[PDB]
């Protein structure tokens, strides 16, 4: 092009658009910083576009969950994956219900059987913490979402809709992002005497950073490799930096390595979400 090239940031749609537009506008400019290249946000409406967006060149680099990084990386030849917050690799949902729901704490995966015939929220039909390792560990107990009250599961589309649905009754259980639902507790957007954590599952990967092949084509040679850095550079020393770091609730980006999605994409092909 005639003109200077830009670098697309997207991220899964996974809480409120507005404290997104805030993290991810943000960040754009600290990548603008340390990259000396223009960076823009641009947001996506749900999480299948982010994956399209991604694999047409619409989005450069990307914030995924576990799915929608698996299935963006199976359908875009060469995408690699760069980084993830040290909270990702050691990430859970969590199942809540509204406490007027009779649901008690669970103690056990086999505990799960308490969930038949209650109203039960999934966030986003593509979200591993809102919906794919909730319902891995269902099955394991012998739940399947057709024993749910109506004889299906509610998609909320977000980790932030999900909590919101059970806090006002609509539904009486569903499952999140562990993350998200810490920091709406600490931050006093949900009613804990409305809703109570009933279990917290095992801890699987989940978010990571995803980028398209043939950057260094666009911005020059070692361009990909500056951009891993800025991102695993980023630390709690602007207040830019500290307010991107504390929107993730991570203290740093680390490292990690495909062959660590391998348990996700097999989940994802056993409840046949990937073909
Ligand atoms: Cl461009
Ligand atoms: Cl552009
Ligand atoms: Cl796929
Ligand atoms: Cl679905
Ligand atoms: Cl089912
Ligand atoms: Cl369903
Ligand atoms: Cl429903
Ligand atoms: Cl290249
Ligand atoms: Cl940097």
């Amino acid at each position: 092009g005639p003109m200077q090239p830009r670098l697309k940031v997207g991220a899964i749609p996974d809480q409120n658009p507005e404290r997104l537009n805030r993290l991810y506008g943000q960040l754009a400019d600290e990548l603008s910083d340390r990259l000396n290249v223009k960076v823009r946000y641009v947001p996506v409406s749900n999480y299948p576009a982010a994956v399209s967006a991604f694999r047409t060149g619409g989005l450069d680099l990307v914030w995924f969950g576990g799915l929608t990084g698996v299935q963006a990386r199976l359908q875009t030849p060469g995408a690699q994956v760069l980084a993830q917050r040290d909270i990702d690799a050691r990430f859970r949902s969590v199942f809540i219900a509204n406490t007027s729901s009779g649901l008690q704490p669970i103690s056990s995966i086999n505990g799960l059987t308490s969930l038949r015939g209650k109203r039960f929220s999934f966030g986003s039909e593509s979200s591993t913490s809102g919906r794919l390792m909730p319902q891995h560990f269902l099955a394991k107990a012998g739940v399947t979402p057709s024993q749910f009250s109506g004889g299906r599961a509610g998609f909320s589309g977000s980790h932030d809709a999900t909590i919101a649905v059970v806090q006002s009754g609509a539904y009486e259980a569903g499952a999140l992002n562990e993350q998200v639902w810490t920091s709406a507790v600490n931050d006093g957007r949900v009613n804990t005497e409305k809703v109570s954590v009933i279990w917290r599952t095992p801890e699987y990967v989940d978010y990571h950073w995803v980028v398209r092949p043939k950057l260094d084509q666009r911005f020059g040679k070692g361009f990909t490799t500056r951009l891993q850095k800025a991102i695993l550079g980023l630390e709690p020393t602007t207040p830019r930096q500290v307010t991107i770091l504390e929107l993730f609730a991570a203290k740093r980006f680390i490292p990690v390595e495909a062959s660590q999605y391998k348990p996700i994409e097999k989940v994802g092909r056993e409840l046949g979400k990937i073909r």
